[PDB]
């Protein structure tokens, strides 16, 4: 017969991962909301927990 | 009666060759394709031949 690429073994190759990414970009941003008080800052800290207030 | 043309022997004449070139231009460049990376390198160099790799 050949040399006969029909009989030599053939190997396999990999290379590293890599990270997808899925896409829906999210923004609607900047908007409502935004813009943090004072006030919800007194509900945010310790002490004095929730729940909320007026 | 007359030198006479008829009588009289006329050569030929050559000039060297020319290069034709056929157009039809082939660019659709640049786009993809383009942008090699290293990993269809990794395929590229040896050693760790083909077939390709996922």
């Amino acid at each position: 017969a050949y040399t006969k690429i029909s009989d030599v073994i053939v190997p396999e190759l990999f290379n590293p991962y890599v990270i997808n990414t899925t896409t829906q970009l999210s923004a609607f941003f900047q908007s409502g909301i935004a813009a943090t008080d004072d006030e919800l800052n007194a509900l945010a800290k310790k002490a004095g927990g929730g729940s909320t207030l007026n």
